[PDB]
């Protein structure tokens, strides 16, 4: 699902975020209502010519796999710009843009940009609409969001282009989507751990959900709405004590079928350290007691190792089963801190359980009270030899 991008009002700094909507089957439906049709894009020009056959028209041909590239890169004296002319004066609030997507994908990405408007067909009467930047990645298809503005001509300036050779796979234009912008303001800030005032009760939130039901990408809003709901209904952090002990029931296939969360419920895994050699994080969840992750950063006086696993579906767990590397036992979580989040994204973790067990071969369970998990954090509060290793990390239900 979609994650709220934060509210934008403009001073005139554009909100730039990854355009994840492209990976959805709802795109055609969304484009139907909000996209400025390509048939409305009359013509295009630019001030820097073109490299080889990467002609400027290829920037607005509706094909992400064809690109324009400038013939003259940015330097101290020259800034690449593109000017799109529309059939009629068109109200636009968003540009969806990608750099070239060939073998040199990302090269020429508009790391910094300015957007200008003209209501006339000719002459330099352009006024500045919005300035923006995107530092995350050069390879991304990004949504650039600014104040809804009338354009006969839209000028896009490559204030900073990655490696100077400005490129564009596509420039796409969208009309204002008020409900989408309402969704984007669901949380107070980028940490998304506090619901905004206009949705800060279940009554308000549920009514908002109902308001969105006819929206073409309503299905993609559900995750964010559920996230807000989880926050609104969250109970105070009251960590219990986890009883740890050696177990062997992981061998029991039938038992696993009933009580172990399916491995395919794991959306992603990450950790706060790196990893020593080729003992990467993914082999902590490969269902192989012989392969193990090892940390690339040991437990300092000010540092604990912690591993984070995201789930597709929220699940209620009472046990987390783990083991160290079986050769040495170096990195056995002698003392464990377990954190639960009921949201898919955001700074919404809370401590649920604490426990300790001596370093031992095999697998160890950490049994606590039934807790809901959308994501889990496994912290090495105390570890053997100050390292951190996991051969397997498993999640068991009550
Ligand atoms: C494939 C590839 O990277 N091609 C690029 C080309 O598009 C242009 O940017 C050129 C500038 O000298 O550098 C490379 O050859
Ligand atoms: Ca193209
Ligand atoms: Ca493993």
């Amino acid at each position: 699902g979609l994650v709220p991008r934060g509210s934008h009002m403009a001073s005139h700094q554009a909100r730039v975020s990854k355009f994840d909507l492209y990976n959805s089957d709802k795109l055609d439906a969304y484009n139907q209502e909000f996209q400025v049709s390509r048939s409305n894009i009359k013509s295009i020009n630019n001030n820097g010519g073109k490299y080889n056959s990467s002609t400027i028209d290829k920037a607005i041909d509706g094909n992400l796999e064809t690109h324009w590239e400038t013939g003259k890169p940015n330097d101290a004296n020259f800034t690449n710009e593109v000017v799109v002319t529309f059939n009629e004066i068109t109200n636009i609030d968003r540009i969806v843009y990608s750099a070239r997507r060939d073998s040199a994908r990302g090269k020429g990405f508009a790391k910094e940009f300015e957007i200008y408007a003209s209501l006339k067909d000719e002459g330099d009467d352009f006024n500045l609409v919005s300035s923006g930047e995107y530092t995350e990645s050069t390879r991304d298809l990004v949504e650039i969001k600014f104040n809804p503005t009338d354009f006969k001509r839209l000028k896009f300036k490559f204030k900073k282009a990655d490696q100077n050779w400005a490129s564009a796979a596509e420039f796409m234009f969208y009309k204002e989507d008020k409900l989408n912008e309402k969704f984007n303001g669901l949380f107070t800030d980028s940490s998304m751990n506090k619901v905004s005032e206009e949705f800060n009760t279940l009554e308000k939130l549920n009514a908002f959900e109902n308001e969105l039901k006819d929206h073409p990408i309503y299905d993609l809003y559900k995750e964010g709405l559920n996230n807000a709901r989880a926050i609104l209904t969250e109970t105070s952090e009251n960590p219990t004590k986890a009883t740890l002990g050696q177990i062997t029931y992981n061998l029991n296939d039938d038992y696993n079928n009933q009580y172990r969360m399916p491995y395919k419920n794991i959306k992603a895994i990450k950790n706060n350290g790196r990893h020593y050699a080729a003992q990467n994080i993914e082999k902590a969840i490969d269902n192989d007691v012989n392969t193990y992750w090892e940390t690339g950063t040991l437990n300092s006086s000010s540092f604990n190792n912690e591993v984070e696993v995201e789930f597709n579906d929220l699940v209620t767990l009472d046990r987390i089963v783990y083991g160290s590397r079986q050769s040495d036992l170096k990195g056995f979580a002698e003392e464990v801190y377990i954190y639960a989040s009921r949201t898919s994204k955001g700074d919404t973790y809370k401590l649920v359980a604490t426990g300790a067990h001596e370093a031992t071969k095999g697998l160890v369970e950490a049994k606590f009270e039934p807790t809901e998990f959308k994501r889990v954090k496994f912290k090495f509060k105390k570890s053997k030899q100050n390292s951190a290793t996991l051969n397997e990390l498993m999640f068991y239900k009550p």
